[PDB]
């Protein structure tokens, strides 16, 4: 069993789209039972809050749904998910300190970016941007999970 955790700064916006694609992609590809996926936040300000209205329209748009509502990144995760996936270097910056405070780190982290064929390496936060931006990290997301689930690194 696989594991993910995809993560931003507030956990409604970018993390909630790459968690409900990825989710679309390993049921796509029929492995959904060997993989854990979820998504969180740095910070604790937006947690028990629903997915930005735009992003649950994005998703919507390209026939997903999510029911996902945000939580902040806990000390277990750092010990249980194979991967953390984020996405700004402000994410990263700040997880791998706390990878650093945790004695029990099981997961590599890293941009999600990272994985992008197209080598865009930030995916950018679209809260005070408009739904085209939403669009823009939709197509990311969709890129680097792909490229992900193919190969690892």
């Amino acid at each position: 069993t696989k594991s993910v955790l995809f993560v931003c700064r507030g956990n409604k916006c970018r993390s909630p789209i790459a968690e409900a694609v990825f989710r679309k992609l390993v049921t796509d590809q029929n492995i959904s039972e060997n993989w854990v996926i979820d998504s969180g936040a740095v910070s604790d300000w937006n947690v028990g809050r629903s997915p930005d209205p735009r992003a649950v329209s994005c998703l919507r748009n390209h026939g997903i749904h999510t029911a996902h509502k945000a939580r902040q990144i806990t000390k277990e995760d750092f010990a249980t998910f194979d991967y953390i996936l984020c996405m700004d270097e402000s994410n990263l910056r700040d997880l791998n300190r706390k990878s650093n405070q945790v004695k029990t780190c099981k997961a590599k982290i890293e941009l999600l970016g990272s994985y992008d064929p197209q080598k865009q390496l930030i995916i950018e936060d679209p809260y005070y941007g408009n739904d085209s931006d939403f669009e823009t990290v939709y197509q990311q997301c969709v890129r680097c999970c792909r490229a992900f689930l193919e190969k690892a690194h």
